[PDB]
Parts: C-alpha cells; structure tokens; sequence
C-alpha cells in the first residue's frame, strides 16, 4: 500500500527518486533542470539488470502524469483522496437534484472566502472539464465539483 | 505534445490508455474504477513483445504521478509551461525590486476577479510552498507566484504588477 521513496540531489542536474512498490518493483525518474525525465525500471532481485528505460520530454512527462494520476479518466469508485503527508484531502461532489447551489454561483455561495475550500476544477454532464472556476462559475444540476480542503470544512460546505 | 494516446473503455473494469511518444515508445496504461493502475511497456518495432509491466494502487499512482509531473521536484530551468490537456499556461513569476504588489494581498490585488489569472501556488525564496493560496495571502519581496491562466491575461498581470 506504501512506497518507499529515495530522493537523491544531483547537483547541477536535477534530481533522482528511487521508488519501491509495494508489488516489490523498483522505478528510478531523473528529472532533469531543463525538463527532461528520464525512467528506468529494474529487476526486483537483480537491480543491476536493466529491464526498459524511457526518455520524456516535459510535455510527454505531464501527459503521462495527467493519466496515470487520474486528471483524465478518474476512477469511478473514489469519491475523494488524501495526499501522502498532507492532510489535503480533494472529493469529487456531484450536484443532486434540489441542492440549495443550483443555479448559484461559486461568488454568490463564497465558497472559499466562507468555507476556506478551494474549487479546483467543474466537470459539466458533457464531460468537460473547466479549470480554475472563477466567482461567475454557475453551478448546475450534474456538474460534480472538485474540492479541494480539509476534512472538517469540505463535511461543512457539503451538508450546507 | 508529441504523444500519440488512445483511449479504450473496457466495461466493469475502467480505461485503457495506449501511448505512443515522439521516439515512438510505447506504453499502455490502465486504469481501474477501483484505483488500481497497471503500466505495460512495449517493444516500439514489436508490440506485442512485453519490456516490463508495473502494478499500482491508487496512492501509489498519485505518488509516482506527482514526482512525473513536476510537483514534488520542479525542472530549475522551466520558466512556464502549456498544461497538459489543456490550453491553459502556468508561469513561474518572481516578484522583485520594486513590484508595486509587494506587501498587498491576492485580494487587494484582486487577482482573478482583474485578470482571470488564478494564482495556485506561491513559493517563497527558501523554496517552501504554499498550495491554493486565498485572499488574504500576502505577496513578499522574493515570492515566486505561480500563475495559470491564458497567454493574453498572464502578459498583462506581469506588465501591470
Ligand atoms: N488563488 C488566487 N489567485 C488569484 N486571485 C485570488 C486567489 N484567491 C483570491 N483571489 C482574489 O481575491 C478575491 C477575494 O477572494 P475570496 O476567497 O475572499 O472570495 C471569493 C470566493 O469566496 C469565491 N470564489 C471564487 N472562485 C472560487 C473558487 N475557484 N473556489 C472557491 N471559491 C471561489 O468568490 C469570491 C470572489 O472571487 P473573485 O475571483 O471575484 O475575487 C477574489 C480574487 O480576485
Ligand atoms: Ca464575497
């Protein structure tokens, strides 16, 4: 369930983590000052044996990032997260029928000014997704919200 | 970009992404409704010849993502980037001698509500950073802001303070 994870310094360079699964597998990235990753994966027993590696450009690396991290598809089950060593915690909310925001804005409701949570983002019934809503953001039946806060404030503004 | 990825849905299990990269590498990834992450990585002339595969759960994928993605360790050299998916940029700003925002707040200053630029991060000189920063965080001397918001608005945020 836990990673160890080894950061390293490379002076000038950038830096090395060296991670391992729980699944007993090991991955290294360099990320590189100018953007470059470079990641190798390496046999559990044997870690002299390489086993693929794989040069990404800074844009392939964020791409790649966006997926494996659930930015594009999020996984249907999870309804919110906690951040490892942080007790951030972001949840998905989907607007049932008769909340008291329909039709509300996010300057009209406050939502951080008045509950200190941030919402990060607004995914509408047609699946797209608005980044960084603003005060003249309306929220509609459907649109799930992705807030982003504490525990105590996010239970506060969602039984509000 | 320079990334060729195809999405497939695979019923009562979740999404499988297929990537190819500018080098023409090949991974395929996929994505559980439980959290669960599996990576396989292909042979670019074989595609059917596995290099090696990876199993993630949930926080584990979160994790690795956040360290690919430039959020635990920044590229020193990047001053900003176009976001991935999307056509929104982020810029690293550092506020310097002078800047008439010194000692006023992203409410003062009114960031988002004047130039529909959010500030998501700041970073002061000693590298400690503070996510989703609110209206009452005040801008100092050495900060570095971290913007996001279109190419147009960013240009006259910068310009203006
Ligand atoms: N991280 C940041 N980056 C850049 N500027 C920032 C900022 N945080 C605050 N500001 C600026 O401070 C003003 C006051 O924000 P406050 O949180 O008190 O009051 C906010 C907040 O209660 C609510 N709101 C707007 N967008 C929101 C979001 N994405 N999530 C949660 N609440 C939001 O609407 C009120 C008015 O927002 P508006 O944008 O007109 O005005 C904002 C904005 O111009
Ligand atoms: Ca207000």
């Amino acid at each position: 369930s836990g990673l160890n994870i080894k950061e390293n310094d490379l002076p000038g360079i950038g830096k090395k983590f060296e991670i391992e699964t729980r699944s007993h597998e090991k991955m290294t990235i360099i990320i590189h000052d100018d953007g470059r990753r470079e990641i190798y994966r390496f046999n559990d027993r044997d870690p002299d044996e390489l086993l693929s590696n794989i040069s990404l450009d800074d844009s392939e690396a964020r791409q790649i990032a966006a997926i494996l991290g659930g930015m594009v598809y999020k996984p249907q089950a999870l309804e919110s997260i906690e951040m490892a060593f942080s007790d951030l915690i972001i949840e998905w909310f989907k607007v049932e029928k008769g909340a008291k925001s329909i039709g509300r804005t996010l300057g009209e409701l406050d939502v951080r000014q008045n509950y200190d949570v941030t919402v990060i983002a607004i995914i509408k019934h047609n699946q797209e997704k608005l980044l960084n809503p603003g005060a003249d953001s309306i929220i509609e039946e459907n649109d799930t919200l992705v807030l982003s806060g504490e525990r105590k404030h996010l239970k506060k503004l969602i039984h509000d």
